[PDB]
């Protein structure tokens, strides 16, 4: 069981997902992302177990990243579907802030707003250190 | 003296280049980055200095980096001015490719075109270790 989960969008926010990875490995916690742990099998069982088994989602809000959710209510988007889990097992939610406009909750599938009441790290480029310290208080 | 500089696109290179940044000192590179090592004076004497100083020239080829570049005669873009400064002191440059298309080397300032004879080491976000490890072999 890692302790934190990363849900990403690949497009934009593939790399912070990734340093914050490497971070939060340095100080010691096991971390879940797709491209390190992820494997064999069928891939929709293994993601949504792998958030219900940890008890941090860390959310890489980079621009966009939650605009493929909008109007996605079958829940086929993959980030939609990790939010709504991570939700209704109310995990410590985490949201990092990248250049994310924070949109109106009505725009996002009824299940998912909740998301937007979480607080949120702002990921500063020139405070790197400092936005990692911050993270860290935040994870349980 | 630091060993490696790294330059990069702030707005599509910032988080490759701090995850390049966390990784190259993990394994025991001393690294200037100027969010981490840029401080005190008028800045573009020291980038400058910096570059010199530095044997390994990393340079984050995040997709477009080059653009600003592009008919930038009088050498004001940043990145162009870091390049030719490697260039001229016959750093090992060190390109790492995540997205960036190669050019036609006429679209770029003739005092820079040989940057693209310099191999390039592909960014890949599975194989991300393995990446590190060949960006490893390559610096001096
Ligand atoms: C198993 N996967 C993998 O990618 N497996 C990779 C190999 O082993 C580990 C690995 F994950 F890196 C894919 C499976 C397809 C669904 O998408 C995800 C999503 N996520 C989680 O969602 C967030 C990212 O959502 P997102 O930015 O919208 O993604 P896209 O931009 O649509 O990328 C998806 C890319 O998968 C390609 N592709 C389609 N079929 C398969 C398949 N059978 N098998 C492999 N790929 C497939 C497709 O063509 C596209 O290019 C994150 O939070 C994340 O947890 C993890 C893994 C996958
Ligand atoms: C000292 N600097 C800093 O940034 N200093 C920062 C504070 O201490 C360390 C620090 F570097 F983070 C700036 C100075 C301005 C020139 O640009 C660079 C470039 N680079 C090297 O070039 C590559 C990045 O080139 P690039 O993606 O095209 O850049 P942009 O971000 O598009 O433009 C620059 C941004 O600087 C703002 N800004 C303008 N005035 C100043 C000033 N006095 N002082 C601070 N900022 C200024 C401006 O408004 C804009 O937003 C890389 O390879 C890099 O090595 C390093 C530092 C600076």
């Amino acid at each position: 069981t890692p302790d934190v989960f990363i849900s990403y969008r690949r497009n934009s926010g593939s790399q912070l997902a990734s340093l914050l990875k490497v971070h939060l490995q340095l100080h010691g916690f096991s971390v879940f992302i797709d491209v390190e742990k992820l494997e064999a099998g069928k891939f929709e069982d293994k993601l949504i177990q792998s958030v219900m088994g940890a008890r941090n989602f860390v959310l890489v809000l980079s621009p966009g990243a939650l605009d493929k959710c909008m109007q996605d209510h079958d829940c086929k988007d993959w980030v939609h579907k990790e939010i709504v889990t991570a939700l209704s097992c109310g995990k410590n939610i985490v949201p990092i802030i990248d250049g994310f406009e924070w949109p109106e909750p009505q725009v996002l599938p009824e299940d998912m707003q909740a998301v937007l009441t979480f607080n949120g790290i702002k990921w500063s480029h020139e405070y790197q250190e400092a936005t990692i310290e911050k993270i860290i208080r935040f994870l349980q």
